[PDB]
């Protein structure tokens, strides 16, 4: 029953800061009732998100997210049953990680990948999860 | 011969505070002589209980409990020999786990299951045990 | 939700070949619709039985069996989720293990226990399951 | 790069044998160019399918499949990188598993689940995988 | 010459007195050092549980002498095997009495490892026996 | 209760005769089967090596009776522990004698598990004792680990 | 000191069957004296090779190979100590893997990758090694 | 694609402190843009270097390094995918290890090798990695 | 008294000839049985590789005596450790020569475990040494 | 090629503190250039020593040591490749372990063997190693010939 899904996506070219906010707010409104928790990362132009909850709800949320016009080319990175949650304190939270980010954040990206800018297509599922767990500790 | 049994059951629709007090008083009277220790949670309408002791005593106790008119449809979740007890401090303790429960407790439910309401049907034996271990810590 | 339960019980002194056949017919009548499979051994006066199927069904069947006048003092030996069935070929089958059994059967009894009569009380869960597995492959 | 996705779905109530022939024809036409292999099972009313190929390809194929009108409520059971393929010999194969199937097949379904009828919602990723591997071997 | 450990349990004769246990301790503290024996004895009326460590020949000589003692019967070897290192090396022998008058802490410890609050070795496996003995040694 | 194995060695008294060995084995055959004891006794003059398997209470009753026997001394428990299943199918009615008059096959077997072609339990570990005993039971078709 | 090195590279655009022959002949000439064994696959335009031998020899051979004007952009996929050889019967053997290959070979390529064309740059070390073992097996020679 | 390569080299006989500084300057200039991290140890006349980064980049850098006239006889000690970086705080750092090194440093060299002087071409992958990690913490 | 194995390599003197190896074998086959020693010797000019099995004391007596032999020098103990059971128990000693004129099957076995077709014990670890000696024993 | 060799031997009857001092002086002279480290214990009449270094060096040193007229009947206890040294701090350390040793040291002997007197023949290689590691941890100085602990 308890499941996790990690996926990456391509946000549309002309995304603004307000759009990230619109996504965060919607997720923070819908997720609690569905028992969904997780963490969303935006590294222009890419999204990386982890979702935790029961299987039915994880799948409902995921398949509804894919219909969002603000991104395309979704790539499911990992989907499996889990023993326990790691993001249970957040309905959803949003972190931007890019070329202007601090050395501490850049060094985390580098720790799990080939460069200092976050590229989900360049990481396996273990590196994706670990990156997310570590970035969760910074703020 | 040292054993653990975890089960869940459906409490009757009528259960008042006094019924929970009666169960707890009975278990605290009977369990010490029988070398039984453990923990009972009530998440309306369901019970989740763990019992530890010598195999014959755990079985005697469990089969007596199944005859109780205050619940039905008992579902053994796990019954196994164990190396050492984990609930040795309590002949029996009883905890209500519901929507009125504290943030800490609700988050613990969420850690091991799809929602913030405790539903033993939604969890495997490992998640049941870990939940019970962690809530026992809180109490 | 796939589960196995193994228990032992004390059959009443009265028991005749026809009682075993009655039990067999009853289990072969009820088990298929309930998705239950397994194996019953009778070693005067002890029974040893393994039940496999969905959690809800295994429990309904088990708790029904305890109510049977023909045995008493049930002892759950193991109850746990399983990856796959081992006794799937029969809804139920019944074997008598005694001094008139084949040498091959007597040897299997001795393999997993202290005497050449099957006494489940003495046997741990791995010994019970292995005995049942071994005797099922000969029959 | 090399990935496998297993999912289940609900087929529309009015599915004919011609519809399964149709689905099979499209997948046998589309899958080779995209390097997709696997197996589809239909147990009325549900589908169970495994897809193998490079991550980008598996994702393209799956997300196209979910936007198909002949089924709904897709539930991804597992999506992960894999060491090597298991269904490489078929671009796609379609097997119907129901109450009319062979006793061999029925016993197989029962080996991995609570019942003789295939119900993916009741199965974990390992049980799904092994069922699909075993039924493929008998075909 | 190999380093060994033997854990066994036995039944004390009815009406063993605190003095008999003192006599057992005194003899063991006199004999064990010269034979290189270390370990721990626990008495939970009517039962004894003892662990002995030392060289194979000495552990065996000591054990088979102990079985001849009129103060207990029906000895049950729980485990006897070569060991990597001792755990009771600081004591030639110690004796601990565990009953219904022992501390809440001790009683909880007995319960952690077995089916009741009185110690019944015949019910515990070798790993439970050793770890109980290790844990009880630690608090005393 | 629990299934157990015990392996021990001892020193036969100096002047032990074939009739004495026969008497021991006649006793063993009389008692062991009824008591659910399987295993084998080996004699490599002047030493004995035996393996007992069965219920813990029974293995212990049998062993402690053996230690009181005036025909041997200085018994050494080599191993005693719970086991998952038996490795000996029967109580072996015969005595296996292992000595300088043994067959080349048997001597090579002794050598396989120890420093010499004569069986010396004091120089073997529990695994070596167990495997030697299993292998020789197999050679004598008494046998074969189920 | 026994080692394996697996790498991939880009063959030159103007590569001909004759060049494949010269490489194989040079390899068969040099490899025995240096204790090198292994296997070379060519999937236009890519080479995939495994080399086994003493670390010093594997490294001498590898670094000489990278200087060859017949390929560029070498990608070491794995280099590590090994317990025993897996390709000891061949000093060097060459196999072309393409669209004219047997269906059995095509199916083998698919078993370890996304497509029926061999693309080394899309296979992890375990996949490369297992592909090469399997393909050596379906072929023959010593 | 995240990789690590460890190798050893023989520096030319004539190398001066200025040559080492030139190597370091070049590497700190080039490595960042290529996402390369690591550590270089010089134990006259030998080099031992660890490189981390994307497979393509590690390989580009490595093969460029082998073309350098200041060293010869390169020996790849290990090259493999990695879970995460261990260097990463450094584009590149250089440490000289010799007869004038600290007692602590000489004892570390001895801990991993036959002598107080580092002989890179004599240590296995595990010894190389751990030596490098250990000496990184000392400085 | 512990059962032991020791594997070592050495350098034979330059002028060694077939008779020398025959004298080594005959001496080994004479001495080893009474000492309970088993094993196998390979000579790959100029190198010897030998495995010895037996009781710790005897393995050591034999080895330290072998090292005093004028027919070889620079001995390198490759491994020495207690063992669970013997693998060469059927031979007091055997001697095998492995050279550039051995069978291809033997030369390939050499190659399976090392950098070359000539046996060089210095080029192999304890596992490769043991496995080679086991495999070459089986094919003889 | 990093190796460890542990052996025991019987010292000749007459050995004096000066003989032990001579052995240590010799080992501390030779071991450094050979990259050898380790630890020697003397429990009259027996020696127990562990040597670490490159395989060739451990072997050269060992076989030279067996030629020493001050001991006989050497018994190799274990000889095998190692991943890392454990005795790297001293080219050689030497400790007398006997019945005039401290209770702390006697308890260590008992921890790994039948008695409080060190008898290498009564210990398996893991016991020898761990005993040597534990004694290395509590000493100190390069020897206890001048001052104990
Ligand atoms: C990258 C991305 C991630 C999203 N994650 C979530 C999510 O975690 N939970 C959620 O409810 N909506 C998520 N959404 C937003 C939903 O797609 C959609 O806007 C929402 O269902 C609309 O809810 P509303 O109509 O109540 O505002 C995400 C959107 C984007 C593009
Ligand atoms: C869910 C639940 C849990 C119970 N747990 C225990 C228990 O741990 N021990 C016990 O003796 N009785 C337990 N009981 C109560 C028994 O069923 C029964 O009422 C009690 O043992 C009667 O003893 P008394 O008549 O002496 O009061 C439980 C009952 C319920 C319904
Ligand atoms: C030891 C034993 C094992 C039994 N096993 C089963 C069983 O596997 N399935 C079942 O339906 N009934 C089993 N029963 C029989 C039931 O207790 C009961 O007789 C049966 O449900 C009556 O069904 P019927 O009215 O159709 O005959 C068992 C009874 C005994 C004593
Ligand atoms: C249960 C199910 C499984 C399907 N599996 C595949 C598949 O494996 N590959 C594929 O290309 N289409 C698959 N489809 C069919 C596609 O959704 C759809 O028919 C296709 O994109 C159009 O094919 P066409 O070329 O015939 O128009 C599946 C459909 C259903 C409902
Ligand atoms: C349960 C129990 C444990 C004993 N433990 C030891 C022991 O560890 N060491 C010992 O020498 N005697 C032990 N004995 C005592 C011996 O049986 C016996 O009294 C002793 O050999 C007599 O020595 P003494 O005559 O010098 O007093 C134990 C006795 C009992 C009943
Ligand atoms: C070395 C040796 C091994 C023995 N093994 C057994 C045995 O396994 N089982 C047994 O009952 N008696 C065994 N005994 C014999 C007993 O000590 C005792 O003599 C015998 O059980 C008496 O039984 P009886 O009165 O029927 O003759 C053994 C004796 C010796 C010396
Ligand atoms: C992809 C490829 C693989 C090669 N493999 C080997 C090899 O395994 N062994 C070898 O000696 N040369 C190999 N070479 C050839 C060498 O680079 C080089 O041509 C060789 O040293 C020439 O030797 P020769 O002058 O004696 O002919 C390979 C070349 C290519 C491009
Ligand atoms: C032992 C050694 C290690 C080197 N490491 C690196 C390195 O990590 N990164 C790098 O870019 N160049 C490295 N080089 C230097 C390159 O070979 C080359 O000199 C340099 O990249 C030229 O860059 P520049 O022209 O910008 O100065 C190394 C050279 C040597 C001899
Ligand atoms: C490489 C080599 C291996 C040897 N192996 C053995 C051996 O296994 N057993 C043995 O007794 N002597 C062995 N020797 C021979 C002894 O060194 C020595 O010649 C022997 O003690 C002479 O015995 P003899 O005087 O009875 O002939 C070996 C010698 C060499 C050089
Ligand atoms: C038990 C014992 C241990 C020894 N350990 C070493 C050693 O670790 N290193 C060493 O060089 N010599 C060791 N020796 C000393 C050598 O046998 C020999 O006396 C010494 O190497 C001669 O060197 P010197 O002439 O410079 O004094 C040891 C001797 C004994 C008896």
């Amino acid at each position: 029953s308890l499941y996790r899904l990690i996926y990456s996506s391509q946000g549309i070219p002309n995304l603004q800061p307000q759009d990230l906010k619109d996504i965060l707010e919607s997720s923070q409104r819908n997720n609690p009732a569905n028992g969904i928790t997780g963490l969303l990362c935006y590294s222009k132009p890419a999204f990386l998100q982890v979702l935790e909850g029961e299987c039915e709800q994880v799948n409902e949320t995921y398949h509804r997210i894919v219909q969002d016009e603000r991104h395309h080319s979704p790539q499911i990175i990992e989907c499996m049953p889990i023993r326990r949650r790691n993001f249970e304190v957040w309905s959803m939270q949003a972190i931007t990680v890019n070329d202007l980010s601090t050395e501490q954040v850049k060094t985390l990206v580098l720790k799990y990948s080939g460069f200092t800018t976050l590229r989900p297509s360049a990481m396996d599922p273990e590196q994706c999860l670990n990156f997310l767990l570590d970035i969760a500790k910074i703020y």
